[PDB]
């Protein structure tokens, strides 16, 4: 990978990773041996299930195979059921306080999560139409993982981050307005968690992102509008705020959000001439 601080990002440490060792050369969701805490963000689905193909279905087999390392009794279909059970409700109390990090009731039972967040920047489909982008867009969920479905058993993996992006067939006004939000709350969630009791003593110190809005989802947008989507919410939610984390884009073929970022930083340089 590369590593580079962005000036259009107010200084902000990013992470661009190469082809991985993996077959296609996907980044892995969490490392063996890392040396500090990185949320990996789920491209979620709108019904709000863990399960599925591309990303999503990748943490679905992450918590999957370490429960079965641990010997917990959990079925694919048990997973994708429950964790959409938990953030169903986490949207229902979110959309309740708008613009605000709700948390479920510690009582409530999981065998993946230990503490769980929501966040909606704006209740979905007040500002956009359900119809263009898609039902719950903008929702963000921050988990905190019970040491027994964590990749290695290291505490630096104890955060999944999940997030309802933007349907790409939507008109490109709109398109935008959804996706800057989506990040916004991306960002703004992760940056309340760390200001929670819980964020504390479990701080998150990067994420790592995919191109959200990139995969079944563009429909048939290209990777250029959705990167440059990407670069202006980054940008803005980074403005709003002022997160310590650094930023990591998992590997893409096409480099649509290194190219956001890329023409974001070049025009930036150039703001004041
Ligand atoms: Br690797
Ligand atoms: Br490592
Ligand atoms: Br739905
Ligand atoms: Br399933
Ligand atoms: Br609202
Ligand atoms: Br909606
Ligand atoms: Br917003
Ligand atoms: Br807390
Ligand atoms: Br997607
Ligand atoms: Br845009
Ligand atoms: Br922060
Ligand atoms: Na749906
Ligand atoms: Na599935
Ligand atoms: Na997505």
């Amino acid at each position: 990978s590369q590593t580079v601080d962005l000036s259009c990002l107010s200084g902000t440490t990013v992470r661009f990773f190469g082809p991985s060792h993996h077959f296609g050369g996907f980044t892995p969701l969490y490392d063996p041996a890392p040396d500090k805490r990185v949320a990996t963000v789920d491209a979620g689905a709108n019904a709000l299930f863990i399960g599925g193909g591309g990303l999503n279905g990748q943490f679905a087999k992450t918590l999957l195979e370490e429960a079965e390392k641990h010997g917990i009794r959990l079925t694919p279909e048990e997973l994708s059921q429950h964790s959409q059970r938990i953030q169903q409700s986490l949207l229902r109390r979110a959309v309740k306080s708008p613009g605000k990090l709700v948390e479920l009731d510690t009582g409530v039972a999981s065998p993946v999560f230990a503490r769980s967040f929501g966040f909606v920047p704006v209740v979905p489909g007040l500002m956009w139409e359900e119809s263009e982008v898609g039902p719950n867009v903008g929702v963000t969920f921050v988990h905190i993982l019970k040491p027994e479905v964590t990749p290695y058993g290291n505490l630096n993996n104890n955060v999944m981050m999940y997030t309802v992006a933007p349907s790409g067939a939507a008109p490109d006004k709109t398109y935008s307005l959804a996706y800057k939000t989506t990040i916004a709350g991306v960002i703004g969630a992760a940056a309340a968690y760390n200001d929670t009791p819980a964020g504390q003593q479990y701080p998150v110190q990067g994420l790592r992102l995919p191109l959200l809005g990139g995969g079944i989802f563009r429909r048939n947008r290209s990777l250029e509008s959705i990167g440059r989507a990407n670069a202006e919410g980054t940008s803005l939610a980074i403005t709003r705020y002022g997160p310590n984390f650094e930023l990591q884009y998992m590997y893409d073929p096409s480099n649509a959000a290194l190219h956001g970022l890329q023409e974001a930083e070049s025009t930036y340089l150039a703001s004041a001439a």
